RNA sequence: UUGAUGUCACGGAACAGGAACUUGAACAACAUCGUUAC
RNA sequence: UAGUAACGAUGUUGUUCAAGUUCCU
């Protein structure tokens, strides 16, 4: 007897839904049920485990229906159809039941009876309210009825927040899920009415279904009728094979910023070969098993799998990899929500019959990158995230337009309300418009990866970063525009007048939407706006209204669209919104840096720092911008800001602002109020191409780079010809410009960033920012007065520079050595704290020097950008792969001769450490040394005893003695009758060993005049001699020795004086004879046939090295001469080589074996014989500490990386040819012991000894780097206040140098009337310096000399001649060395040179350091072995800074500060000046008439032209060993 | 998968504070191999 | 019985980032 409506909701926009519970927190006295009752909810079957599906209830639409239709008669004066409405009835006497009452004022209409209920004919609208029943409205769900795993399936929990209006910062917040509307868009169910109800209550019931708009928080429409993972492990798993486990971090922060394309892995960076062996893209792979994988390959790879070609997919796996892989590398409260308050009657009001309905289309764009945040979990890579659309599509959520709505309402009045969330609805003036406007959502269809950033937290105490402050942050892109539509319906006609004044304001640009603002974040601008009003107060137009539902939907939308006339309705009171711009223009004169590693690492130039730059979108790409970060700017200035004022007595960057109203907390605010600024960012005006600089870090002991510390750097090039400008804005209060103390701190702090303090950007430390005019505009001159510079111009000229006194004794006739280290004082002092860099210091100084940088020798500075820059063109460029002659340019920026600032900084850096006896800033404190030891059997190699490591890596068992076997040879056969598992060294042998051979002579006591003179026939005793056969060279014999004991036979050689009593042979004479004893150790296997004597047999283990101790040459050498033609070739395996020539001719001694290659080489092979150690010692093992291992090791890795060793791998000794890495259980070993301890262990009898502590611990403890602990603490060199360290600021910066008139090269061009180019020289080899001829020995007896000072002298011409420093040759081009174009002398530089903070004396040790006295001269440039670079600088206006107002120039106060400084140099030392002296020895300059010649010696005297005795004979004499640390301190002393 | 005579949740901005920065001359001379003789 | 004496040849490149903080109020 009843009938069924089915209906159907389609949503909008993305709804909301509460969260499931158990079924007894279900009362009206939860507090989280409740708040919770207009949402969906979510229903899980099988309770106790999150499996369900959503549903929206009945009794929500039943009062939404309710509520829509009280709206709809009032607008009527409640004539339904015909017959009028009963007022209704909402009053119920209980309230036990009923846990939300209702808190509305119903409205009214023809006030009458409330109709009773013990009636019969009800009135439509009791009809509707249900007074078995007249209307059941039944559940809602989907329409297939599935079922998913959980609501995070289709949800994401986000958090909303209530922010405050005063302290813009926030209060209590609470957190509800919300789901999207593109994947479930559609719900259904059914009314079952009754039959007995009526004929218009139908009506009512539809017209009402079709002018409700909103359900559950969101607008409706309702309507009737398996890679990643594993790929992760694999490249964990070559990350620890090797031991690059460090390496983590920095690749996964890598490859997650792949995920912008898939284009990008194929770009990946290379070596400086062009080769493909990056330090992080090619770990794992190695020499051997080159089935071994790199990340590259498995990046390549994984490119290209037709399932991550899809754009969504390779994001995804990007992202998931890269999380992964950090989540490996890491491991290595307050939500007030409801308050309801129950009240028993509600007050009835009425409101009126006249309403109008205001739709404004149109869209807002983005100016500036925005920032919604919505950090989530399960992923913890970023932690400041925002907030996207389950596609990624960039979504503005409409509860911020709806806060950012309220706070301009209440920001165009001046009252903040205060509602309390419970009670009666508020009435103040911003609510009741706040409770007709109706927003949307956008989606923006972007759909592009955003950026990320890095920041951080600098202290004002030392300078840098401070321990814990290092984070992320993503932006939404720049220029993305969303739609908009807003919707207000009420009683005036049209919008209210705040309505029209605030859409003004966002139509003029001010729409501050959301985001860190403080920074400049988003600031949309309204663009393209509508309006049309229509009319829902009668009735030809209401029922259109109702016919289509509104124009809600799509095509109701754009049906709409076209009948909208343009411009909005400008209001009546204007009230000029509350934020003034202010425009910003820099101008720069140096380069300029602002770091990005990640982007470095990633890219293409293959470079370690590369500036940063962001993007744009333009409706689906980005294109790229260099700028520079707004972050960093409001840093710079909030600095200069904070270090000026005082505020009683501590300066502003010493307070913690706890609740103090500082200068600052009301400017820039705190983390308790919001700040009264915000900045954006600067873009260029320009596109600079990039350059890169290379780096270095030249070790002070043994001038010449450090190991791992080279590098380089991309900044922007800017010089005084392209000053590379900036532009920018800021926006600032309106009711801050209006103040006087403000504006002043303001134009204060500009005043002193103008004058070139605070240089914006990265390494300001050598010259990058230098900030050069800073000039705003836009503020009336409110601001832009305190910013004028005045200065004064009390003329003096500098004091000269003092006279020499120190002087040498040069002459002719004598050869002298460029190194000449300097010794150092015992004491340096570390007692001082340092200053710190917060307000400037009272008693201490702050200004500028300019100098002037003078040459006087030839000066080479290349530019290593580009090799062969002297290439004779119209001829092939080069082959991929080849070893030129590399060629170098000089040093240009912009097609400007320059020198750069690191350079001037390190030089004088060097000089002024020496000078006050500092700390070694850098100094490389391993690499053990090792030195080849000699042969001689009473010094090194009686100690070396034969021994054996035993099967357990612990202990050595000695031998007794050895003698030795030979191979090689021709007379015998070694290589054939043993098996392959005795000559490795691991299975006993016998062996027949002799000690002594024995020799015969006819008459001893008549050879006096002849022999008889050896004193070694002083054993002989007596011998029988008999006959048996006659040979071709010799005659055999058979003696006895005293009685007849022992007989031995032999072949005897007689000579001239023998001869005579050989004559008569008749086989069986007695003659007399005379025996002698000599010295034979040797081992055959088993006998020869020409020694049948008294052998004996032993026992014992036998090893062979191979073929080693070549003479190898390049020249047909002596002993490959004389000899008889066809050379054989290199054998191609060893066991197989045998002797051809003899060394010796006239006698069979000592074999060699000459052979050739293909090549020039000449091969020369001693060494016929091996060693067999016998007689193994039981009962006697020593065990081996880790020393030993430790020395071992070392040895292996000398041995096994040799540039000058043999180039044929069969001559090579075992160690090297097999790439041995530690002792095994058995092997060859001479150890040498010490009372149960081994000391150290030599694969064969000569090899070279390593000595065990590290070079670091040769020194004085007190000269190491003056680093560590040991605000920040007073224990620093006094060489690491002045310049920095790390940890702790410097306080000197250098600039670029730059040359003004012609430029004066040292030989001519190829091409004249072009007078900016230089024709190029060619040098000597260069080499790399040893370390091991300062330290000879290893003992204790040598300690660490000084920092090695090159020597001034006129060895140039030589080379510009085109010969040999030492020798007087030509000198020919090959693969390792260069050809530069160079200067000449007589060329001015001038730079500058900033400070701040220093002392007075200080100061005056710096000035003297940068001009020395009359005659010395500083030394800088590459090549100064030779004579090459030695400048000498004068210091021009010295002006200081007394206060931002005025500078004070005081040239006329240096000659105070030198004495000072001189001063305070007596005060450390009283009378030990000595390494003053000897360094003002080392920088004096030959003036006139003063050739002194040096060079470095050759290697032996047969090999110059004038034969100077070279290092060979050095050895001993005069620099023998123990007079190389005296003869190398000492200032000047000839080489002779 | 609710309950009926009473739901302003379009009734609540995830907001407020933070310098990818500190230190570092693109440079440079003597080593590398083991045994042979008595 | 039971280890002593020290000679011969002249050729050749290397490092290409390291040490720090990596999130809190």
């Amino acid at each position: 007897m009843t009938t069924t409506m089915k209906i159907s909701i389609e949503f909008l926009e993305p709804f909301r839904m509460t969260k499931w519970q158990e079924s007894t927190r279900r009362n009206k006295n939860n507090k989280e049920f409740v708040r919770g009752q207009a949402f969906a909810r979510w229903h899980r079957n099988k309770k106790d485990n999150t499996k369900g599906r959503p549903y929206i209830t009945g009794t929500l639409l039943r009062s939404a229906v309710i509520r829509s239709a009280e709206n709809l008669l009032t607008l009527s004066d409640g004539k339904i159809s015909e017959k009028t409405c009963c007022p209704g009835k909402f009053d119920t006497e209980d309230k036990d039941r009923l846990l939300q009452l209702r808190q509305r004022s119903t409205l009214r209409w023809t006030d009458k009876n409330p109709c009773p209920d013990n009636a019969e004919t009800y009135c439509p609208f009791c009809e509707l309210l249900g007074r078995r029943f007249r209307i059941h409205f039944g559940n809602l769900s989907l329409p297939g009825k599935p079922d998913f795993d959980g609501p995070k399936a289709i949800g994401s929990q986000r958090v909303l927040n209530r922010v405050d209006f005063k302290s813009g910062k926030a209060h209590d917040f609470f957190k509800a899920y919300e789901v999207d509307h593109t994947r479930f868009p559609r719900f259904e169910g059914e009314i079952t009415i009754d039959n007995k109800v009526s004929a218009e209550a139908r009506k009512l019931l539809c017209d009402s279904l079709k002018f409700t708009d909103r359900l559950c928080g969101a607008l409706c429409v309702i309507r009737f009728d398996n890679l990643a993972e594993k790929t992760a492990e694999q490249i964990i798993s070559i990350l620890d094979d090797n031991k690059k486990t460090e390496y983590t971090r920095l690749l996964a922060d890598a490859i997650r910023s792949l995920r912008r394309s898939s284009k990008l892995v194929a770009g990946l960076p290379k070596d400086h070969d062009g080769k493909d062996d990056h330090y992080l893209w090619d770990i794992g792979k190695k020499k051997k098993d080159e089935n071994s994988v790199t990340i590259r390959q498995i990046l390549t790879t994984s490119a290209d799998t037709k399932e991550l070609k899809n754009a969504g997919k390779w994001r995804e796996f990007c992202e998931k990899l890269g999380e992964a892989l950090y989540l490996k590398s890491k491991d290595m409260d307050a939500e007030f929500h409801g308050k309801p308050d129950r009240l028993e009657k509600s007050r009835s009001v009425s409101i009126g019959s006249v309403l109008k309905e205001t739709v404004v289309c149109g869209e807002l764009v983005a100016k500036t990158p925005f920032f919604f945040g919505a950090i989530d979990e399960d992923a913890k890579q970023t932690d400041l995230q925002v907030l996207l659309t389950p596609d990624n599509k960039y979504r503005l959520p409409r509860s911020a337009v709806r806060g950012i709505l309220r706070r301009d309402l209440q920001t165009y009045f001046d009252s903040p309300c205060n509602a309390e969330l419970g009670g009666r609805p508020c009435m103040c003036k911003t609510c009741r418009i706040m409770r007709g406007i109706t927003v949307m959502d956008a989606r923006s269809e972007y759909n592009a990866p955003p950026e990320i950033r890095h920041r951080t937290r600098i202290n004002p105490f030392t300078g840098t970063v401070a321990e814990g402050a290092l984070f992320n942050m993503e932006v939404a892109p720049e220029g993305i525009v969303f739609p908009f539509q807003l919707r207000y319906r009420g009683s005036e006609d049209g919008l209210p007048d705040a309505l029209k004044t605030v859409l003004k304001w966002w139509a003029e640009g001010q729409a501050f939407m959301s985001g860190a603002a403080s920074t400049g974040k988003g600031r949309f601008r309204m663009e393209n706006a509508k309006y049309e009003t229509l009319d829902l107060s009668d009735e030809n137009q209401r029922n259109d209204y109702l016919k289509n539902w509104g124009w809600r939907d799509e095509k109701g939308l754009e049906e709409l669209k076209k009948r909208l006339n343009s411009g909005l309705p400008e209001p009546g009171n204007y009230r000029d919104p509350k934020w003034h711009e202010i425009n910003v223009s820099i101008e720069m004169a140096s380069p300029f840096i602002n770091g990005d590693p990640i982007r470095a690492a990633v890219d293409k130039r293959g470079t370690d720092v590369v500036t940063f730059v962001k993007y744009k979108a333009e409706g689906e790409e980005a294109k790229p911008v260099c700028a520079y970060k707004a972050e960093s700017f409001r840093g710079v200035i909030r600095s200069a800001v904070a270090r000026i004022h005082m505020e009683d007595g501590v300066p502003l960057t010493e307070l913690t602002h706890s609740d103090c109203e500082c200068l600052l907390c009301q400017i820039f605010g705190s983390e308790y109020e919001a700040g009264k600024i915000r900045f954006e960012d600067l873009v260029f005006e320009s596109d600079p191409e990039p350059v890169t600089f290379d780096h270095v870090a030249i070790d002070r002991f043994t001038g010449g780079a450090a190991d791992k510390k080279k590098f380089d750097d991309s900044p922007l090039p800017g010089s005084p010809a392209r000053p590379l400008m900036l532009k920018g804005s800021f926006w600032i209060r309106r009711d801050v410009l209006e103040d006087e103390e403000y504006c002043k701190a303001l134009g204060k702090a500009l005043a002193d960033v103008n004058n070139g303090l605070y240089p914006l950007g990265g390494k300001s430390a050598i010259g990058y920012g230098q900030v050069k005019s800073l000039g705003i505009k836009g503020d009336d001159k409110r601001i832009s007065r305190l910013m004028n510079p005045a200065f004064d111009e009390t003329d003096v000229a500098v004091p000269e520079k003092p006279k020499t006194d120190a002087e040498v004794r040069i002459e002719a006739e004598k050869v002298y050595y460029p190194h000449y280290f300097v010794e150092p004082h015992k004491k340096v002092e570390r007692e001082e704290k340092p200053c710190g860099h917060q307000k400037f210091h009272e008693g201490r100084l702050t200004g500028k020097i300019r100098c002037k940088l003078i040459t006087k020798t030839p000066l080479i500075v290349p530019d290593t950008s580009n090799d062969d820059f002297f290439r004779p063109a119209d001829k092939e460029a080069r082959k991929e792969k080849d070893e030129y002659h590399k060629s170098y340019a000089f040093f240009r920026l912009h097609k400007q001769i320059m020198i750069p600032g690191s350079e001037l900084r390190g030089m004088v850096s060097s000089v002024y450490e020496t000078v006050t006896n500092s700390c070694f800033r850098i100094f490389d404190e391993t690499k053990r040394l090792s030195w080849r030891m000699d042969a001689d059997h009473q010094n090194v190699l009686q100690d070396f005893l034969p021994g054996r490591v035993t099967a357990d890596g612990k202990h050595i068992q000695k031998f007794s003695e050895t003698a030795r076997v030979p191979f090689y040879d021709k007379t015998q056969k070694h290589f054939d009758i043993l098996d392959e598992q005795e000559i490795a060294g691991e299975k006993p042998v016998r062996m027949w060993v002799k000690r002594f051979i024995k020799r015969l002579s006819l008459v001893d006591p008549a050879k006096h005049p002849q022999k008889k003179q050896d004193n070694k026939w002083k054993r002989r005793k007596e011998g029988i001699a008999t006959f048996i056969e006659q040979k071709n060279g010799s005659y055999y014999f058979n003696v006895v020795t005293n009685n007849g004991c022992t007989s031995f036979h032999l072949w005897h050689k007689p000579d001239n004086f023998d001869q005579e009593k050989l004559e008569g042979i008749q086989n069986g004479e007695k003659l007399d004879c005379w025996v002698r004893d000599s010295r034979y150790q040797k081992a055959f296997q088993e006998i020869p046939e020409n020694d049948p004597d008294g052998w004996e047999c032993k026992e014992g283990y036998l090893h062979v090295v191979g073929p080693s101790k070549v003479e190898f040459s390049d020249k047909k050498g002596d002993v490959i001469n004389n000899f008889q033609g066809t050379l054989p070739s290199v054998p191609n395996d060893w066991k197989t080589i045998r002797t051809n020539d003899f060394k010796n001719r006239k006698r069979k001694n000592e074999p060699v074996f000459c052979c050739e290659d293909d090549k020039g080489n000449y091969y020369t092979m001693a060494k016929y014989c091996e060693t067999f150690f016998f007689d193994l010692k039981e009962n006697e093992e020593y065990e081996i500490p880790e020393k030993a291992r430790i020395k071992y090791k070392e040895l292996l890795r000398v041995y096994n990386n040799n540039p000058q060793a043999v180039p044929e791998s069969v001559f090579q000794s075992r160690v090297a040819r097999e790439n041995v890495e530690k002792l095994k259980s058995g092997d060859l070993v001479y150890f040498k012991h010490n009372e149960k301890y081994v000391e150290d262990i030599v694969p064969v009898r000569i090899s070279r000894t390593v000595d065990d502590r590290m070079i670091g611990k040769r020194m004085s403890a007190d000269l190491r780097p003056c680093h560590g602990d040991w605000r920040h603490p007073k224990g620093l060199c006094p060489a690491c206040r002045l310049f920095g360290t790390g940890s702790y600021k410097g306080r000197v910066r250098f600039g670029f140098a730059s040359l003004e008139n012609d430029p004066e090269w040292l030989i001519p061009g190829k091409n004249p009337g072009d007078p900016f180019h230089g024709g190029p020289v060619m040098l000597s080899l260069l080499e790399r310096p040893r370390p091991t001829w300062s330290i000879p020995g290893s003992d204790n007896k040598f300690k660490v000399p000084g920092r090695k000072f090159y020597v001034h002298h006129h060895a140039w011409k030589t080379i510009k001649d085109g010969n040999h420093p030492t020798t007087g040759k030509a000198i020919e081009q090959s693969p390792n060395n260069r050809t530069v174009e160079a200067l000449a002398g007589g060329n001015s530089f001038s730079f500058e040179i900033a400070f701040e903070n220093l002392k007075e004396w200080e100061l005056g040790l710096l000035i003297h350091s940068l001009q020395l006295e009359k005659g010395l001269a500083h030394k800088l440039g590459m090549a100064k072995s030779m004579g090459f670079g030695s400048v000498e600088i004068d210091v021009e206006s010295v002006r200081l800074r007394k206060d931002w107002k005025q500078w004070r120039n005081g040239n006329s106060e240096i000659p105070n500060w030198l004495g000072k400084g001189f001063a305070k140099l007596k005060e450390w030392f009283r009378d030990e000046l000595d390494f003053i002296e000897n360094l003002k020895k080392l920088l004096w300059f030959p003036e006139g008439d003063q050739a002194p010649r040096v060079c470095y010696p050759m290697l032996r005297k047969k090999d110059d032209p004038n034969g100077n005795s070279g290092y060979e004979e050095l050895k001993d004499g005069e620099f023998k060993k123990e007079d190389r640390q005296k003869k190398l301190t000492t200032p000047w002393t000839p080489w002779a």
